């Protein structure tokens, strides 16, 4: 039972790679210590702010 | 002139810049070659699949 299917609260996405073919997100879930990779495609849907925030802390 | 005010509908962010203290996307509007400056904050609230988009592609 991993990412989304943990039925968590995203908290923060603290990295990102595509190295797999598809770009997956590092997601920081509510009140666990445990972080997973998920789709970016589908963090994007559920997430929107969350992954704008990654993005914006990654411009500077 | 207005940006969003225009009443069209996002189209692509044609780039972003933070020249003036806050972040600001340069926004291509569907069926118009008149480009526009509107605040990142904006965008990521009226249409942040079109944020995503651009951020995703500049991460390549």
């Amino acid at each position: 039972a991993r990412g989304f299917e943990r039925g968590l609260e995203p908290e923060k996405i603290i990295g990102a790679t595509d190295s797999c073919g598809d770009l997956m997100f590092l997601m920081k879930w509510k009140d666990t210590d445990e972080a997973d990779l998920v789709l970016a495609k589908e963090a994007n849907v559920k997430c929107p702010q969350i992954v704008i925030a990654f993005y914006e802390e990654r411009l500077t």
